[PDB]
């Protein structure tokens, strides 16, 4: 990155707790020293020979992101193999540290949060920017009860490592265009996000993903057999039919079928009326009490 | 290499003139000093890749790829001693030659599709079928040659990486089988068949980055011959059924042994020899 501070962000920061992991390294609760203003710190081990790619992308992604629905980015900081993503705070964390205490969220909590993750993904999607990792542990909330995308890493390693093996493609006069797609695309194509935030909805309903309990190699494996039938919600009348066919369409096996971030924005249970930051304040009070 | 050599082999051979790179490294010409033998060295500087490339090359046990004779080590320098072609590869010969005729594409096509059935057979992928990786030897049989781009898919593939459970049926796909199979070199084949025909592929004035968004995006509508009169129907319908945009619907290697182009009479290297002879002066 062009505006790294070449510096120890220790020195304009105080670390106040750890936060948590995520795909690489580790975020900290953060306290500017002067304006007493919280700030979450990302820190990762960046070796002298190591690629760097990854990383400058993950700042890429971050940097060029100007909308509610995708964390904040401040700044990054380069100091003795060191490297710190300073980005904005979440108040109540993420969906999963919040189900974990609370519950499985309201059908309208589902709703309003599906349609903030949508508007997130439509921006993303809009600037040729895929997340590809979609999950509740992804979703941050801050105080205010407002909705945030997080953890670029898999973008970030997926996009280095389709820029490296770009690079000795060489000519692709006599490729195949399934052989071309993979080398571009990786064989698939922005809508993989579609299907994770149907997964997430059903993650946020029943507390866990479906088949949770099931080998992770195996859960590939059976996506991968003929006749493979994607998943559904488990309590059938404790939720609506606008629910379901929102699971049923999202979670469409074929890519080609599957509705974009934007169709789905227009989709009756996240247009419905009455969505708004206070269903998510009523969960929040829950967490407290 | 378990049987790798660790010594130069130019103990054993002399070096007589370069005759190209490839994916990686050098390929020389050489003479085995005693017997006057030729041989092509393949020079490679100096790691899974070139494991994965003489394992390809020495369980190939088959006429038409490029027999292999051993690996040498010595300071830093990786040889790889394989089958020299006389003739070089049949893009060197059609630079100078000119187009070839329906019937010498022909026996070179059924050529390769045995070579390419006996890879597919042995879960071999060559994937980088084109006329500078066609050999012909003096006596004007056929070899695949240059298994550097299946080597560096073979140890890419070696070293899936998000969590599975929110994970799309088809991220999952492309992890566990890839995002395409050995039908790709069927594909190749049908652009070799029009490179022979034209001395080109198509869309080679177009820039590659740019030919590469084509082929994505859908509704891409796969070549053809340029010149309808000068070929038969059936090498027609061969362009047709190798260049099968559908991978699901693509001919495999031993299905298209029994097609009319590669089944007639009268396909030997002869047809091959008749070319050298037009190059020879
Ligand atoms: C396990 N609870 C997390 C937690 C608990 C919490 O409680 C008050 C607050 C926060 C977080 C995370 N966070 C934050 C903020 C910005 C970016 C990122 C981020 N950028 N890359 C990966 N991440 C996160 C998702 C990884 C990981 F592992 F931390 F979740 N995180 C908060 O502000
Ligand atoms: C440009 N003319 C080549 C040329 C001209 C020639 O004239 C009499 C003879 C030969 C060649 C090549 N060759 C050979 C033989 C065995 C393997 C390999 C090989 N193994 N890995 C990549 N290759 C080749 C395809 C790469 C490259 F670049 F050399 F073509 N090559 C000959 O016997």
């Amino acid at each position: 990155d062009p505006d790294i501070f070449n510096r120890d962000p220790r020195d304009h920061y105080d670390l106040l707790q750890r936060l948590g992991g995520g795909t690489y390294g580790e975020v900290f609760k953060a306290r500017d020293k002067v304006s007493g203003d919280l700030v979450a710190l990302k820190m990762v081990k960046m070796e002298p020979d190591d690629d760097v790619s990854t990383l400058q992308k993950e700042i890429l992604i971050l940097k060029t992101c100007r909308h509610a629905n995708i964390v904040a980015y401040h700044g990054s900081y380069l100091w003795l193999q060191k490297l710190w993503i300073c980005m904005e705070f979440c108040g109540a964390g993420s969906l999963q540290d919040i189900y974990q205490v609370t519950g499985s969220l309201s059908e309208l909590q589902i709703s309003y949060v599906c349609r903030e993750v949508l508007q997130g993904l439509a921006y993303l999607h809009s600037q040729k920017k895929i997340h590809r990792d979609i999950k509740g542990a992804n979703i941050l909330i801050n105080d205010a009860g407002e909705v945030r995308l997080a953890d670029f890493g898999i973008s970030a390693q997926i996009g280095a490592e389709l820029a490296r093996r770009l690079e000795f493609i060489g000519t692709p006069y006599w490729m195949a265009p399934e052989v071309a797609a993979v080398a571009l695309k990786g064989g698939y194509n922005e809508l993989c996000d579609i299907w994770s935030l149907g997964i997430t909805a059903i993650e946020l309903a029943e507390l866990q993903p479906p088949l949770f309990d099931v080998h992770p190699l195996r859960v590939l494996f059976l996506m991968t057999k003929s006749g493979y039938q994607p998943p559904r919600l488990k309590e059938k009348g404790k939720w609506s039919a606008a629910f379901h066919n929102f699971i049923k369409v999202t979670l469409t096996k074929s890519p080609k079928k599957r509705p974009s971030a934007t169709k789905m924005l227009s989709h009756q249970l996240v247009s419905q009326p009455g969505l708004n930051r206070g269903l998510i304040l009523d969960l929040l009070d829950k967490l407290k009490n």
